[PDB]
């Protein structure tokens, strides 16, 4: 589990949101594994607006924070899972590091801010869906 607060904004993976998530939606994309939903309270996290691939993620199976290398956002064939129908993920970014699928929800991050969230794994590999191109996050 895990969420980006950034602004009125909640960032969280669109396979784990929430009724309440549901109820307050601003955004959502399937193809990206994306969820935005309105808060009352203005969060404290800020969005990169960087070429960084490097960063660091926050893994909640080993409650520790590990430096990576990662892949440039791309689409990607996600295997059929409990949450989804086999299909192309985009802006998708892959590293090689220790995920479970409660993994999900953990921040990546770089010396530029928040980058994305983890959104896939297994197999020693986590991908995280980018955050950077979103724009909007920054206003409103
Ligand atoms: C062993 C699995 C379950 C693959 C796994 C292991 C470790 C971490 C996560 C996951 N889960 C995963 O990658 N899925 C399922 C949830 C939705 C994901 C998506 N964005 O389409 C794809
Ligand atoms: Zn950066």
């Amino acid at each position: 589990s895990g969420a980006i607060y950034v602004g009125n904004y909640r960032v969280v993976n669109r396979h784990l949101a929430t009724h309440n998530d549901w109820a307050n939606l601003v955004w959502e994309d399937s193809s990206r594994d994306l969820l935005v939903s309105s808060t009352t309270a203005q969060g404290c996290d800020t969005i990169a607006r960087c070429d960084c691939q490097t960063g660091v993620y926050y893994c909640s199976s080993r409650r520790k924070h590990y430096p990576v290398s990662f892949s440039k956002p791309s689409l990607i064939f996600v295997e059929a899972s409990e949450y989804y129908p086999a299909r192309y993920q985009s802006h998708l970014m892959l590293a090689v590091g220790h995920s479970e699928p409660g993994d999900c929800g953990g921040i990546l991050r770089c010396q530029h801010g928040v980058v994305g969230i983890v959104s896939t794994g297994g197999n020693g590999l986590v991908g995280f869906a980018d955050v950077r191109d979103l724009l909007w996050l920054d206003e409103e």
